[PDB]
């Protein structure tokens, strides 16, 4: 469906990075946050909705995905919030490769970038362009198809 | 031409705020961000570029935007910064308006969150999702997939 995604809390290098998954092209947002917070959360979500037509997102039981806060952010901007791991295996484990293909990226930029974020984000660049249709392509075929129905 | 956003630095209750649309179908990408420096500008164009296919950025010769580190981040995406912003009335007049449109927008709603930064991407929401005839956020989706298609 094309507003389903899946977001997740992982940490390096002592920082936290929040992912979100666009389930079927496996597009990727991800971004370093000052804290594991449900206001950070909540804050990348409104970015992320704002900028996607989000409608259900997958999250696990973490205390900064089920905040009050994060339930505002979702009741504002029109957002099923689908809380609890698992939830559909096949669905996690291209969410799961995602991940995997992006910390890959990560290690094989890592020393081209001083600062964490910065290289999250060419992490990103490069998950997104990679080819045969790239996931930046996938998002945007996915949704402008979906807009046609 | 579907590459093409105007990055433009505004200020709000003493904060910076990096504005860019997306001329073709002014959809706007905004962020309050810490400081005018090289590096913030060069870190949200990194975000925009992996977000959305950026061919081109037309910028202003200010301090932050001509910098090192902001040529570096155009060099390793691949996108050409213009000297300056290209004298083009109409692209111009888009520009001005949607950030005319994106600061109405914060006022409206800056009483529902505590901090500008959420303000912002409250009205970053409405601005991309508002259908006066598609929405600015309907327009780009369909400007880059017709463009993946042609
Ligand atoms: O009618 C309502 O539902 C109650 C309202 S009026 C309202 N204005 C808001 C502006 C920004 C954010 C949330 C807002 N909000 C809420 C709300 C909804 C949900 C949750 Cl968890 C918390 C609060
Ligand atoms: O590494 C960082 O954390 C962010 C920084 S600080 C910095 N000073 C620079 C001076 C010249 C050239 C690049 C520079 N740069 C960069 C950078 C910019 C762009 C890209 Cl792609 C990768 C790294
Ligand atoms: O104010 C802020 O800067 C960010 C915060 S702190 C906060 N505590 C809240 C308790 C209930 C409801 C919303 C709350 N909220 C918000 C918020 C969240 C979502 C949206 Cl849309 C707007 C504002």
């Amino acid at each position: 469906s094309p507003g389903i995604w899946q977001l997740d809390c992982t940490h390096l290098e002592g920082k936290v990075i929040l992912v979100a998954v666009h389930v079927a092209s496996g597009y990727i947002e991800a971004e370093v946050i000052p804290a594991e917070t449900g206001q950070e959360t909540a804050y990348f979500l409104l970015k992320l909705a704002g900028r996607w037509p989000v409608k259900t997102i997958h999250t696990d039981n973490g205390s900064n995905f089920t905040s009050t806060t994060v339930k505002a952010a979702c009741w504002w901007a029109g957002i099923k919030q689908e809380d609890g791991i698992p939830y559909n295996p096949q669905s996690q484990g291209v969410v799961e490769s995602m991940n995997k293909e992006l910390k890959k990226i990560i290690g094989q930029v890592r020393d081209q970038a001083e600062h964490l974020k910065t290289a999250v984000q060419m992490a990103v660049f490069i998950h997104n362009h990679k080819r045969g249709y790239s996931a930046g392509e996938r998002i945007v075929d996915i949704i402008a198809t979906d807009i046609q129905t």
